[PDB]
């Protein structure tokens, strides 16, 4: 029973990689090369070395083929990305070929050498963009709002395609933000409840955010990566929103989150219109109502709890430096 999970070294591929083995999967983790160690989240979740890392980069075709070769994987989890909004605009490039040419690398070495893996794209509530709906399902519209929304777009239906095309076994998952302690820094969550630590342990006076007005339906990663699990193993392959169908503004989950240190945001938050967006997701609100129906999934941490996990996470984090 062999997975191959890209973006290991990620918040989801920690979490995703730690299910896979409490199941018994030996975990090919994909780890692009990097100057330093990257490995932080596995060793958090002490599964660092219970995982055959796998030395290739989703722009590199060849060594994605490779690591599917090597990891004869019966399950792939494509969760690597280059999966920051913000950067997106910056570039829009290596976001569309790691987000979207990357998912094809990974359907191709999947088509070409093993057509039975099955295969889950990691896709992302960003693809409603401009939401043609109030709370968005599978069958919602997209509408892309960054180069990011648009690869991820593309990997989405590249992987339907892949489905429809050869009847692999792959499946897009439109997963609605999911956070958790292991949240890239890039995000405004993690960013929140590490500014959070930071000004409650006296080594920051201020938070710098940029639209806190934009609404989001946040969800622990935790919860999520077992939708993804639960997709594959699906006998038919199809595509699932995974959400908490609760969204919140930045402003409240950043009061939550200085609340919980007994702290009033209003008190260090400075708006930096320097973190604005070129084109801004106002809000996003999913309906993971097809998720619960047919995987049984069903999200359990609430944003409050989820924000409480991650400022604890951080004070601790802040405390040790
Ligand atoms: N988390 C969310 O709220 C949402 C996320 N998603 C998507 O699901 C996935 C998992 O998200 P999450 O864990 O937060 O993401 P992260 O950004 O935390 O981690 C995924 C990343 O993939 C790796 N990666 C990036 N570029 C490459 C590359 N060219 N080749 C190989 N590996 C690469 C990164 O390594 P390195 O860090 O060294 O670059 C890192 O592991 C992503 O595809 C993301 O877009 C979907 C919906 C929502
Ligand atoms: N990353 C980030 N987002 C911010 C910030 N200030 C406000 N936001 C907004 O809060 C939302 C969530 O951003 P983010 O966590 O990056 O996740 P996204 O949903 O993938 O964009 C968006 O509407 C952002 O524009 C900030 O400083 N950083």
């Amino acid at each position: 029973r062999s997975a191959l999970v890209t973006g290991i070294t990620g918040q989801d591929g920690a979490y995703l990689a730690k299910l896979l083995l409490e199941k018994g999967y030996r975990v090919h983790g994909l780890v692009a090369r990097r100057s330093s160690d990257t490995r932080w989240r596995l060793r958090e979740l002490g599964i660092e070395g219970d995982i055959q890392y796998e030395d290739g980069d989703m722009a590199d075709a060849c060594s994605v083929q490779r690591a599917v070769i090597k990891a004869q994987p019966q399950e792939v989890y494509n969760l690597a990305a280059q999966s920051f909004v913000g950067a997106s605009w910056n570039q829009p490039v290596t976001t569309g070929v790691v987000d979207g040419l990357g998912v094809t690398h990974l359907l191709e070495a999947i088509r070409q050498f093993s057509p039975e893996t099955r295969f889950y794209q990691a896709s992302t509530s960003e693809m409603f963009g401009l939401i043609q709906a109030e709370r968005q399902d599978e069958n919602t519209p997209f509408y892309p709002r960054s180069p990011y929304g648009v690869a991820k777009l593309y990997g989405h239906w590249i992987t339907v395609n892949y489905r429809e095309s050869f009847g692999l076994h792959a499946s897009s998952g439109i997963l609605f933000n999911h956070e958790s302690p292991l949240r890239g820094i890039e995000f405004v969550t993690r960013k929140v409840t590490d500014a959070v630590a930071r000004i409650k342990l006296g080594k920051q006076q201020e938070l710098r955010l940029g639209n806190v007005d934009a609404k989001r339906d946040w969800g622990f990663a935790g919860d999520y990566v077992e939708a993804m699990w639960l997709m594959l193993q699906q006998d038919k392959a199809d595509d699932y929103v995974v959400a908490t169908g609760v969204t919140t503004t930045v402003r409240d989950m950043c009061q939550i989150a200085f609340e919980h240190v007994g702290l009033d945001y209003r008190d260090f938050l400075k708006i930096d219109p320097a973190f604005f967006r070129p084109a801004e997701v106002d809000v996003l609100l999913g309906n993971p109502a097809k998720a619960q129906r047919v995987l049984g999934w069903k999200p359990r941490t609430s944003l409050d709890e989820l924000i409480r996990m991650m400022v604890e996470a951080d004070l601790r984090r802040v405390s040790r430096e």
